[PDB]
């Protein structure tokens, strides 16, 4: 099939979950699956526990990424060096779904060149599927995507 | 950017000149292009010999082919080999361009699978662009399609 984008945005919880499930359906329909999570938690990843034994090629941004506004030199370049990953997958024609976690923040704060993102998702395999989380997503991402759901929070705990 | 899906179908005069049309400003601005006729012209190509000195592949249906009711299995297979090459290109992440010439016919006459041309389609390099050409343009193919020009023939000499 053809291989759309898919945006989780808003305020609302489970843009991320959101993401997650759909990566569990297709592992679950054996799809070959890519994950890129811009933001390290400070926990346990249960996603990552669950999916990454069966062959799902994670990659998280390294501990020292900082957000101090001195240290955007730093912080840019490790975000790159995450990025060349992600690229990679979005040139691979055998990953059936790639996932940008969290990618939103990085554009948002110029961690990340809006264009190189563009030209990625435009250029990848036809038959990709691509998640993109985070809230505040650049409006010229949610042009290009193929559906958006827009988390909005009716109640929060 | 994003490579899309032309199709130059109707019954008016022009729709292969078109797809070259394209396919020339392509080479002339630099692209790769790759070009299938699958239908074999009983003089010279204008086109070929234009395009083809400037890295332009070609690929002529046999001149075998008969579009003899009781061929249908040689005929099959010739557009079979062909096609190959098609898909080939299909799947060129290098090739900015693929022009399918007078491919409306091969599936009108049941010699290629519709279904092999739509996944074919689906599964291409993102920048990629198709141009299809032919009268009676399958319907899947058009709903597939980015753009649809259909040449009406207002007059003809
Ligand atoms: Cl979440
Ligand atoms: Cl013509």
């Amino acid at each position: 099939e053809r291989g759309i984008i898919i945006v989780f945005t808003g305020n609302g919880k489970g843009k991320t979950t959101a993401a997650f499930g759909t990566a569990a359906r297709a592992v679950g329909h054996g799809k070959n699956v890519g994950v890129v999570q811009f933001i390290k938690g400070t926990w346990p990843n249960g996603e990552r526990n669950l999916l990454e034994p069966h062959g799902v090629e994670f990659q998280v941004m390294a501990t020292g990424f900082t957000w101090e506004t001195q240290n955007r030199e730093a912080d840019t370049a490790a975000c790159m060096a995450v990025w060349q990953h992600g690229k990679r997958m979005l040139a691979d024609p055998l990953l059936d779904m790639v996932v940008l976690d969290e990618l939103t923040y990085m554009v948002a704060y110029d961690y990340l060149p809006l264009e190189e993102v563009i030209s990625a998702l435009n250029a990848r395999p036809g038959h990709q599927t691509v998640i993109i989380t985070g809230r505040g997503c650049h409006r010229d991402i949610l042009d290009l995507a193929d559906t958006v759901s827009e988390l909005r929070p009716v109640k929060h705990a």
